[PDB]
This record gives C-alpha cells, structure tokens and sequence, in this order.
C-alpha cells in the first residue's frame, strides 16, 4: 500500500467573520488503503507557515474551520491520510476574507 493522491474539488461556504465550512471530494486513488480521515490546513495570505485546524481525522467530506480573525484572508487546503501515509494537499484554496458577503 502507498499514501493516497490528494483531495479533489476543495470549495467552501458558510463564510463569516469567525469561520468557514469546508467540503471536498475524495482522491482519485487511496493508494490501496482505505483512507482514515482529512487533515485540514490554513495559512494567512501573505505567509508560508500552514497551521493544522483539526486534531482528530476528519472521516467526513466537510469540516467547519474556527477561530479566524475578522478582516484576515486565509488559504486552505486538505490532505488524505491512509495507514500508509499521508496525500500531498490539495490545490489551495483561497485566499477567502472572513467576513460577510455583500
């Protein structure tokens, strides 16, 4: 068994000023193992240093990511994770403004 390709089709909704609903779509191969759950990753617009939002995998295809601060804009990305290992992330999303649209 290998590490899965990364997830697909990372979008968001739900955008407010304190947070954002993630969803995404499952890699095109788990590298012959089932994949155990998503790790989910922000990072502030203008840096390079990637802060991991959950703790737990997430075994879901959406995850509620927390305690943005109002005004900031954010890049996202998720990757999957098998026993074999862990997928490249996904294609960056981003960079979403927390706040409330127009």
């Amino acid at each position: 068994s290998e590490r899965p390709s990364p997830p697909v089709n990372l979008t968001s909704s739900d955008q407010t000023q304190s947070s954002v609903q993630l969803k995404w779509e499952p890699p095109l191969k788990d590298g012959g193992s089932p994949i155990l759950g998503y790790i989910i990753e922000r990072c502030e617009e203008g840096k390079d240093n990637w802060i991991r939002c959950n703790m737990k995998l997430v075994p879901e295809l959406t995850y509620k990511v927390t305690g943005l601060e109002k005004g900031n804009k954010y890049l996202y990305r998720v990757s999957a994770e098998n026993k074999a290992g862990v997928s490249d992330p996904s294609e960056i999303l981003g960079p979403l403004t927390a706040d409330d649209a127009f």
